[PDB]
């Protein structure tokens, strides 16, 4: 099976805006989690045909992934800071669901994840 389609990144009837928490998740929270060791498997969505995982969107019906959440702030596309957290979120979830526990790909998850945390813990007002 091919991949689906990428989640939409752009929408023309959705408002837009700027804001203050935007700004850092892109300038901040983002910049440092991408450049992160560990970051490669997530920056672009999950690819089922080069990796060889024939069920991953059998079990994984709500996609994510770093390189989407980046398109969707140059673009624009949220209104509320708690979309794009919402969005890391599930990245990290996605992971978990699929994988075992102590397999590879979970050990840079949660490697990310504690750093996503500690940002945003930081988060302005
Ligand atoms: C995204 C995503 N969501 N589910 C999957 C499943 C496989 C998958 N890939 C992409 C990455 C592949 C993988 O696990 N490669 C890891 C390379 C091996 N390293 C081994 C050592 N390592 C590591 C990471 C965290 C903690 C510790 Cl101790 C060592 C870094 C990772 C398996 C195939 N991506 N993925």
């Amino acid at each position: 099976s091919m991949n689906p389609p990428p989640p939409e990144t752009s929408n023309p009837n959705k408002p837009k805006r700027q804001t203050n928490q935007l700004q850092y998740l892109l300038r901040v929270v983002l910049k440092t989690l991408w450049k992160h060791q560990f970051a490669w498997p997530f920056q672009q969505p999950v690819d089922a045909v080069k990796l060889n995982l024939p069920d991953y969107y059998k079990i994984i019906k709500t996609p994510m992934d770093m390189g989407t959440i980046k398109k969707r702030l140059e673009n624009n596309y949220y209104w509320n800071a708690q979309e794009c957290i919402q969005d890391f979120n599930t990245m990290f979830t996605n992971c978990y669901i699929y994988n075992k526990p102590g397999d590879d790909i979970v050990l840079m998850a949660e490697a990310l994840e504690k750093l996503f945390l500690q940002k945003i813990n930081e988060l302005p007002t």
